């Protein structure tokens, strides 16, 4: 849909109207999307629901030495958004991997939905103040 951001802002308006009216909707959003609507970071365990084989890659990253990978990595990942695939920087090391897994999970979760999400939040905060 070429207008999709506007429709996400509309549905965000309808969600904030239901909340303002104190009326229950049959919405069942992910914990990720509620975190996005609260401005909270996601956690790597969220990838388990969104992309199991990437969570599994991170679990091979947790509790294992980088030497198990057999090739080097850096802070960059391929993301499909709107059907375009692009390699995006996240800013690897034993200190950074704590950050690599966080930012790569951000990139993989938001990259493909970052603009839909920002439109929804624009629809939401119009009616219900963020604070």
């Amino acid at each position: 849909n070429p207008n999709h951001l506007s429709y996400f802002k509309f549905v965000g308006r309808i969600v904030a109207k239901a909340v303002y009216d104190n009326r229950l909707l049959e919405c069942y959003f992910t914990r990720s999307f509620y975190k996005h609507i609260l401005g909270k970071s996601v956690r790597y365990t969220d990838m388990e629901s969104e992309d199991y084989h990437f969570y599994q890659g991170l679990v091979y990253l947790l509790e294992n030495d980088v030497s198990t990978l057999g090739y080097d990595l850096t802070f960059s990942t391929e993301v499909q958004e709107f059907g375009v695939c692009e390699v995006r920087d996240l800013k690897v090391t034993e200190e950074n991997k704590k950050e690599y897994v966080h930012l790569v999970c951000q990139m993989r979760m938001t990259g493909a939905i970052r603009k839909q999400l920002a439109a929804f939040l624009e629809g939401f905060y119009e009616i219900i103040p963020k604070r």
